[PDB]
């Protein structure tokens, strides 16, 4: 706060980098938004509704149905299936490593699970349209949907799209009860977001959270925040660095920061 919104143009101009924020308005907070109607990157972001897809497609002891798959379906970072390739994963294991460990062949094997054509990217983006979401497009899976060029509309969402259909997902109605707590306990057992919005927040405050990161410089979060006395906030914190070209390097660091006004101006 001096403004909020100069608060993150300083932020900007610190990382040589474009930042999109979104928290939605509550009883008595208004949104927060800054370019939060910009397109960005996905990146791994888009593994949460995919699961809250797959989740809402399927019966529950569908995550009981083993799934083999190979060599040449690791294509991306995939820090579990690499480990399981020999065995083959659940549809619960394949949802809990694309949520905790951004596993780009977990997120792979899932969206093909959804099924249809795009080998799922059109079920997907068909499920965000049933939550009203009618900006965000996903076109490619994983490793490619990290690399489209700056501005390209493929694969992006937005800072305000992605929150509010984090908060339908986490907060409202979009899934049954029983589903919905699969999915909130998979992001509050995140491993890959310590030092983005998690980093912002007092630790009395709860956060769950699914981050993204791709080429660029881009470095993603979405997050349900709660306060120690049970208030919860929706916030979607986006970012490129697309004046450092391909190899950009994502910077969590700006997302901390980012998060830690926000926090500011929740406490
Ligand atoms: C790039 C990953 C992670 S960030 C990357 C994983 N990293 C580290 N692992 C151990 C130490 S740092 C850096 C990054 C992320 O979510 O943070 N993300 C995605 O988005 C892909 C994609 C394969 O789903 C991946």
């Amino acid at each position: 706060a001096a403004d909020l919104a100069d608060r993150f143009a300083e932020l900007e101009r610190r990382y040589d980098a474009r930042l999109g924020v979104y928290v939605p308005a509550t009883g008595t907070t208004a949104a927060i938004e800054y370019r939060a109607d910009e397109r960005f990157a996905f990146c791994s972001t888009f593994a949460a509704p995919l699961v809250a897809a797959v989740l809402h497609q399927n019966p529950l002891t569908h995550l009981d149905k083993l799934i083999t798959y190979t060599s040449d379906d690791i294509r991306s970072i995939s820090p579990v299936a690499q480990q399981h390739v020999q065995t083959g994963m659940t549809i619960g294991q394949l949802c809990d490593a694309a949520i905790r460990y951004s596993d780009g062949t977990a997120a792979n094997l899932l969206l093909a699970d959804l099924g249809g054509p795009g080998g799922g990217t059109a079920a997907f983006t068909g499920y965000l349209r049933s939550l009203g979401d009618t900006v965000s497009r996903l076109d490619a899976e994983e490793p490619e949907l990290n690399r489209d060029p700056p501005g390209d509309e493929r694969d992006t969402t937005t800072p305000h799209a992605i929150a509010l259909v984090l908060q339908q997902l986490v907060l409202g109605n979009a899934l049954p009860p029983d589903k919905r707590a699969l999915l909130t306990d998979w992001m509050a057992r995140n491993t890959t977001g310590a030092k983005r919005i998690r980093a912002g927040f007092p630790a009395d405050w709860k956060v769950i959270d699914k981050t993204g990161t791709g080429d660029y410089g881009r470095a993603n979060d979405i997050a349900v925040v709660w306060s120690p006395t049970g208030v919860p906030y929706v916030v979607a914190v986006m970012s490129d660095r697309a004046g450092g070209g391909y190899d950009a390097e994502p910077r969590e660091a700006l997302l901390a920061e980012a998060a830690t006004c926000v926090a500011g101006v929740l406490a």
